[PDB]
């Protein structure tokens, strides 16, 4: 019994965690094989910030401008790329402890831990989820950039995301591992804002699923909706509209449990509009969307790595 | 910026977890230098489980009646004694990725990682408290008895809590890592239940600075508040009592805010009687009791 928002065990990728310094900054970065990647603003000063020319920056740097650090032992560069907005800096050593991989984009709605990490040691770990604003709402510092998220599916670890910086609101924004933004975001200092983000229909359902197993029952009902006028109610309130795709995917939950999805969606329509009236769900008193039915699956189930 | 429930980085303690099978059972160890550390009760069988002689079950058994698996290999068991509710087992290995490590016993209130487990293979890592009432309200499947709990300030692995067993509340009892029982639990299938459990109030508070630190105000009010009369209010809630030692654990966090210790009581004194009113503080509608002071510092600097 319980529930519990729970990260992947962050072993296999604490040993592929390094310090980079450029100048006066450092960051971390990711060695997998003989590669370190990080955020390609490592090699702004703050002026560049306002307005980089990234291409320029780079051909001023030699190899020995980047000072990478793994432990207490300094890695040789021996070359340097750029990939959309991460730098991969090419090293003389292959990383010892890379574990299987790969590189993933995620969608949004979809979780992963995240291995926040200062001067290239960890210090924390924490599940997410991809808002669908695309911002993830992380707790980082000065220092963090270049922290990563992932999954593991196996033994296999899917890296998802680089953190790359902080918005005003407090929220956080990044890349896949090939550089691309999750989101409308550049690696420049310019005013940038989180559009208005909304509720993971599904995810809720699923974190439903999730209190009913565990024997948190009081809000289910004896009514069923359609898709069409649930997603009247969900657009009304600013939930993300549920599919077809998504009503299969919890298609387990509702085997298990006895309560279809369509039978759930009528006690999610009632809780918002009527609330919790004084209760909680799961210890909660707001729907939770930061787990998906996979996660649900997975820790009611026991896997392991 | 920010504010999540962080646990510690979990590769330190799972190079450590192993699997322990003795007969039929199955559970998980803790695998340090060359002992392996796992609850007694791997030596119980179905008819045992109500009233156990633990010291007559172990006379019985030899070193290789105990299997112990880390990853493909498999240790052997060069010994064994019972310490209080924890079975250690020498093996001829030492274990490789030993951390540098120690074992404390905590207080109510304290907060500790989870690394859960099954069949040695860990499964997710968490955040957990432990409650007034002894317990800790985690998530544990049958094959999670062995899973520990450690913070890791500095390089240092701070193991604090195994698992045992699940309470028909469904919430969580265990021990230190010298087997002693957090609680009046034992461990025995006989009825046992915890205690009525109640918030802690020096966590909540810690919380409330968290808050103000990541820029929030709207709870503060114009008050303050005795000690003593917090507490009776506090009480009413099913809050602890707040001491003057939680005082003055707080006083940086209320050095860095400006907003003395009995001002962040009053607010809460007024949280209590109002709720939220629809607002929310660090994404939460409701008061926050898994953080403790030393935890805020170190998330929010
Ligand atoms: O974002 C931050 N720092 C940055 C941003 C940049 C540039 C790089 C491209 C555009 C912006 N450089 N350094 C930040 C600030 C405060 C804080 F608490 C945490 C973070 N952080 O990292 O999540
Ligand atoms: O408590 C459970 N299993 C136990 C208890 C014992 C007793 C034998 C005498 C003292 C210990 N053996 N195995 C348990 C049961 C169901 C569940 F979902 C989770 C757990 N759990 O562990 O957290
Ligand atoms: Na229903």
């Amino acid at each position: 019994s319980g529930f519990r928002k729970m990260a992947f065990p962050s072993g296999k990728v604490e040993g592929c965690m390094v310090q980079v310094t450029c100048g006066t900054t450092t960051l971390n970065g990711l060695w997998l094989d003989d590669v370190v990647y990080c955020p390609r603003h490592v090699i702004c000063t703050s002026e560049d910030m306002l307005n980089p020319n990234y291409e320029d920056l780079l051909i001023r740097k030699s190899n020995h401008n980047f000072l990478v650090q793994a432990g207490n032992v300094q890695l040789r560069v021996i070359g340097h790329s750029m990939q959309n907005c991460v730098l991969k800096l090419k090293v003389d050593t292959a990383n010892p402890k890379t574990p299987k991989y790969k590189f993933v984009r995620i969608q949004p709605g979809q979780t992963f831990s995240v291995l926040a990490c200062y001067n290239g040691s960890p210090s924390g770990v924490y599940q997410c989820a991809m808002r669908p604003n695309f911002t993830i709402k992380g707790s980082f510092l000065n220092g963090s950039c270049g922290s990563v998220g992932f999954n593991i599916d196996y033994d296999c670890v899917s890296f998802c995301y680089m953190h790359h910086m902080e918005l005003p609101t407090g929220v956080h924004a990044g890349t896949d591992l090939e550089g691309n933004f999750y989101g409308p975001f550049v690696d420049r200092q310019t005013a940038q804002a989180a559009g208005t983000d909304t509720t993971i229909t599904v995810n809720v359902l699923a974190w439903l699923y999730a209190a009913v197993i565990n024997g948190d029952r009081w809000f289910l009902n004896r009514f069923t909706t359609t898709l069409n006028d649930f997603n009247l109610v969900a657009m009304k309130y600013n939930y993300e509209p549920l599919t077809q795709d998504h009503v299969d995917i919890l298609g387990p939950l509702s085997a298990q449990t006895g309560i279809a999805v369509l039978d759930m969606c009528a006690s999610l329509k009632e809780l918002l509009q009527n609330g919790m009236n004084g209760r909680t769900i799961l210890g909660s008193a707001l729907l939770e969307d930061e787990f998906t039915p996979f996660d649900v699956v997975r820790q009611c189930s026991g896997v392991t790595f």
